[PDB]
DNA sequence: GTACGCTTGGTGCGTAC
DNA sequence: GTACGCACCAAGCGTAC
């Protein structure tokens, strides 16, 4: 049952000093769509939710990503 | 963007040996909705694209989601 | 398994500030 | 960065088979 609030959201990127514009795009998601997040104008979907934890646990995720 | 087709997806978790529902579970996903995927209904997020990516290129992110 | 109908609300903007 | 409006359709079923 995972889940995670704007504020955590916010604080992952923080923690590697990424813009959200950066972060957005390291994370294959759409700026406009993270601001929402971060915002809490929604939640974020299920997949979101286990990719953001995932980068947060092994940030060596984001260099994954780029590689797919 | 990345793109996944419903056949990519399935020999994902074909891959594992795994049921819908075992897949579904340990990728914290609804099992109804991979059927979705699966079937070709829906398109997934670009965050459940990442997701499996991520998985297809790296078995151990599967064991990763559950130190979640 | 497969397939289709349904409600809810996320997605991803455009826009203004 | 903030916040609101909008269209589109994914999400996650319930159901039939």
């Amino acid at each position: 049952e995972l889940n995670i609030s704007p504020d955590e959201i916010v604080s992952i990127r923080e923690q590697f000093n990424m813009s959200r514009g950066v972060f957005a795009r390291l994370l294959h998601t759409s700026s406009r769509t993270l601001e929402n997040w971060e915002q809490g104008r929604s939640v974020p979907n299920g997949q979101a939710v286990t990719l953001l934890k995932l980068v947060q646990r092994h940030p060596e995720t984001l260099s994954h990503i780029a590689e797919l």
